């Protein structure tokens, strides 16, 4: 395909042009759209995943995972929009986005496409999700219009993000802001922090460790919980020790891990810390992550804590009593769309050394940066009275309607010529 | 001049009298609108700055600089509201508000008196600015109604507000809380924390630092970045020390720097830190910065390490490697208003003996602290169907119209005129 | 008017531009083909020069399996132009590039292919990907996204000025030498381009001493060089160490990140304390010593001391500017406009065909215009005013740089 | 007046350039590019000193975002520089290439000081087409003899008046240059710019400084110290100086330093130059000390004048009649990128007042029409697009500027003969 309004032509039409949403929220912005296209290879199994984003704020579109030989899955590459607009936007608000995924060409010298896809959203995050089988993710859903079974791969699917919510204010990008620095490998950016989430977690509260004397110590993973992430993040607590062993020391490591089961990030929060016998003795974990270390999302954290004793004379036991309550921050991770209308597209029996393409756009509403404000031009958007009204009257009778956000590809373009 | 209704009046024109915002947040308020009149101190050089925040959410109403004889600023005083809204008050938000900047110098003769005024408004805040000169205002935005220059000073300007958005909450003031202490000097306040603004910061990726010893050490500086506060912030994270020799010390000291070039805070983060050769050495940064605490606006920061050594009198080396990260949280910094629109009235050259004053009317909707409230009743806001869609109409409509947010003082009293 | 023609279709023939510039010259075109091969990505980049005046046309860079490109050939045209004439000048240019194996049922292979035109040169580019191309141009005419390889782009050269003069293609002159690998040739040197670099500004460099020294990159930039440049200017030291001597030398990095000059500028240069001692640059590249286009330089220097001990603290501080002049290299068309085509997975065993043809004027040899005769410009009156007006509405008229290859065939069956 | 800035309307391209406060255009010649158009403004309040004097000093076709600087007239004749004046907007933050269309600009003084009651001023004007190191004269009086065209000259205008300066061409097809914009670079120092300044038509100074010329003077403790040129060369922007001076003797034990000054209008130095320290010679050999200076367009200031190149000769050892004779011989270059760039340097209009009341404004302020192709982020987020077409637009221009001094069209105007000519020409 060869790539080169009012608000619900934009809304539901989105390869036509940006519009700008008629809610309260008035300031001056400008319009601009913006395609995403790719030719995902595909691994042995002729297998897959791609998790997509549909109404993240902005410049991060997705992910692509492969299903290797003995079922674990893969990072192939984030998969995200044309311009980088952190390095030129400080504000952006989403409008539409309408994403496809199909492959109609095939390899070298064979005769038949070989494959099937299935789809499906639901309301909640990626690593709130119980399974991710083939068969298995027409199940997480209830409604009826929000997961559709077996397309052929010839035709595919158009993934529609329809809007959650509408008075939503404008959202910070990563980007970066004048400092000088003694290190050419130094970032300087400000975040998105508009409404945050956190996730208390209290490990220990008096938890009794016991051990014998190993050449080296022995480790514990003290807690596996499952969190979700795809920028920045800090986390914010402290644990306590207290003890009646003499000379035991102590150190733990924290991991952030990925949705394909490899450890992300290490920090080692602690490093050969004595223990005196008689009081507490704190360690805190005060560590702050940038948004440009985290590579692929994120499904869980976990703390480790190993356990030696300088001068050993093995054959006796080690004791440590803990207790402490941690707080994993998010920054901004609970606005609508930032990380909760998650959607999946699973594709299985390709053939091998294929492609399977996607092919986007997205409207957005930006604030310039300090430059592009010297050099562009930023307006009130236009007015219609009762926008907002027949929006609301076409998505309240949405079974009605027939309007939903996963079909075959054939499906939505006779609706899209029958609405056109 | 001589200073003592639906929002559409109350908007465009704010010396009329205030109005509740035809918004769906209907909470129990009551209006109120008061002033503040300033007589400037212009100084010898007879060119100065005068930053106001129009959208700013309670009792701060800009700030004034005297720029000296060499080039540099020099802070004069801190433009706010009559009454203090957070000794009487508990939750605010903005209306509209205006501001006059004029002489009241008037000559007897048939010449005027020198001295020339220029005007802008931009979408980011102050420290986002490449200058601050008297000629380089009017390259910082692109709008042609948005930006006015070369106004004499017998005319002067009218500061208008437009507004950013409207369905948004309420902000809580600084407000005293009751608290017994022993030290005298001790506040207890409520900041706003509706909306932060985080600004994470690698401050190091493994970056060598190798000196030669002298006495008292060797002060370095890390980084500088550009920030921006008016209020309360916090600062967090922690960053390592590795090394290989062992008799090293060092010390560690945080600046806020505001717009005239000098330190407002400073405050140690590390004192006699003593560091174990061979393995790793923490040093965390657990730093509060309250409202009283800050004087003027505050536009860049930046760290400095004091690396020492204990008992080496002799002529020889010391090293550390470090890394770490830092998270600048501001406290409801990207609420609306707060910090983001920002005008500059410059002035230049104004004679000696000139006086340079400053009329204004703010327009609010409050809910009182729990003394106040024994005593004035609270009330819904009274409504009108069509004020908000009249208002999204004329702000579509709004550069055919003309309407500016900075203007000459006669072409807002004939628009003033016009208009009703 | 035959300009226009040869301007908007240029396969028909060379044609002389109406420009002010008067000059005895002759009409030449000549084509440039290549079937090219592809890697187990089956993914790459061409990187066209498209109003380069002569002799040369693009690059060629195959994608790895990590994100590394790697250079394989520099396309080229037909015949070598500086062997048998002087100066000349571009007039049109067009080139196609497709595959040329074709499916014997109905499913298409694989392949999909970009392309945008640049405004700027190769290496102010901020991302070289498959999906990073589409943002790089804010015109709607100027980029074309998913068209197939088997139907593939038409590359048209729109004009980036008129009224130019010639320029000095790099031709052989006599030189009777003793080396064979001695050649001497006259550089195009026509508005040249000059990047200053501020090195240092009193940069304070210590560190204990280790066995074979200290290394330490002091800056690198990005310049984007295809023929001979030159670096000029001086950095100066001054330490209170004695002992200390240095090495520096400086690397030229192509577009896949390998070096591909290195010129060694000191060698046991000495220091010494209570002085001001300096260093000088003097360097020039000829043009048969660049392999491939070049994207950034870099200056790394290395500090020994004589009669090494353990520790001794090496210390010195540096200042000084620096300057890189590209001779030639602002002349509009040599770097200025570029159009990359990017195809990302193709088929195994397909070849990708390159096909075109670029017409000259240019002035002959001293042998050639023995044999050759020369004449003025053929005039037609408003043929100028008539390219002006088909130009001044491109976005009507709609006249794309990138075309795919059936709108192309389709406008130009509408334009004859 | 209240300057309010355009660039939402084009009008045609003579409009532009007899009334360049209307709006841009762009120029009809054959330089089809694709460009956008930008208006710029430029408002300051230079301050008269204490004699009451000064001279600004214009550049009518400079191509980025330079219109001038501003000197003031001391007590002992001397200049003393205030500031340079500059277009509002940086345009090497985002733009790469450039070419200047039109610009005018008024210069006048209708204001009183606190505690005056009278006006009291004069102004003097004049354009030159040579430089500003050129001029033999910039008194108040010695610059109405500076040429011999009537329309190029002004006198005793009251400063309540004021005048107004006018860019009249010097070239068409005028090429693009290239603005001092900063490339991509990192490297460890946090003073590291890198940039890719202007070079189409240099200008090459060559100076033979010497051809075998004796030294001789007996033993100075300290040094001896002399200066061997010193030339008027005029650049405004970035600089490199290429050459090489030899030396020889026969006396055994010299050192010798050398430094080359950069010296500005008002006499000052602005930019030294340690090329050679401590630079010991031999006795029978040639002893070499060349040049390989490069000077940026961030550590100029003010615009250069003049260079000068000053020896100081030390022997090792001493006493009163030692005997230090040295002799040097060869020549110099001083390269100056984008010089001889017509614009850059060659047109320049001197303005000079007098007797206006000290301690007050003299308000310069203008406009400026360009053309320019973005920076790869705003070439990202902006469109552009070829010039408008009228024919025969550059036929009419071509037949005013042919009867300039039958029509009365000069270069500086004072401000109401300039304004009835707007009226007449509307």
């Amino acid at each position: 395909t060869n790539l080169q309004v009012p608000f619900i032509r934009s809304l539901l039409m989105p390869t036509t042009g940006p519009a700008s949403i008629p809610d309260d929220t008035l300031e001056k912005h400008t319009l601009r759209s913006e395609t995403s296209t790719y030719n995902l290879t595909v691994g042995d199994t002729g297998s897959g995943l791609i998790v997509f984003f549909p109404g993240f704020p902005g410049s991060i579109v997705g992910a692509h995972y492969t299903l290797q030989s003995n079922g674990n899955y893969k990072f192939d590459q984030m998969l995200l929009t044309a311009q980088n607009l952190p390095a030129s936007y400080n504000y952006c608000r989403l409008v539409s986005r309408s994403l496809t995924v199909r492959s109609s060409t095939l390899p070298g010298g064979v005769y038949a496409l070989n494959g099937t896809i299935n789809a499906v959203t639901f309301q909640g995050s990626l690593s709130e999700l119980t399974d991710v089988s083939y068969n298995g993710l027409m199940s997480a859903t209830a409604n009826i219009n929000d997961k559709i079974g077996n397309v052929l791969v010839g035709e595919g699917v158009t993934v529609l993000s329809l809007p959650t919510s509408y008075d939503l204010g404008y959202v910070r990008l990563g980007d970066p802001i004048p400092a000088i620095g003694l290190d050419p490998k130094m970032v300087a950016t400000c975040d998105s922090s508009d409404r945050p989430r956190v996730y208390t977690i209290t490990a220990a509260d008096d938890y009794q460790f016991s051990s014998q004397y190993q050449a080296g110590g022995v480790t514990i993973t003290l807690f596996s919980a499952n969190i979700d992430a795809i920028t920045s993040l800090s986390i914010g607590g402290e644990l306590v020790f207290q003890t009646s062993v003499q000379g035991l020391i102590l150190g733990a490591t924290i991991y952030l891990i990925g949705f394909d089961g490899t450890a992300v990030i290490t920090r080692a929060v602690a490093a050969d810390n004595g223990l005196t016998a008689g009081t507490d003795n704190l360690m805190p974990f005060n560590i702050v992550i940038p948004t440009s270390e985290i590579t692929q999302p994120i499904t869980s954290i976990k703390l480790e804590i190993v356990t030696s004793k300088s001068g050993g004379q093995a054959g006796d036991q080690m004791s440590w009593s803990a207790s402490g309550s941690l707080a994993v921050t998010i920054h901004g991770g609970n606005y609508p769309g930032a990380l909760r209308p998650v959607t999946l597209v699973a594709y299985e029996r390709v053939a091998t050394g294929s492609v399977v393409t996607v092919a986007g756009v997205s409207n957005f509403e930006l604030i310039p940066n300090p430059e592009l404000a010297k050099n562009l031009v930023t307006e009130y958007g236009r007015f219609d009275p009762g926008a907002m009204n027949y929006t609301k009257l076409i998505l309240s009778e949405r079974d009605r309607l027939g309007i939903k956000t996963v079909w075959p590809t054939r499906e939505y373009t006779d609706f899209r010529e029958y609405f056109m």
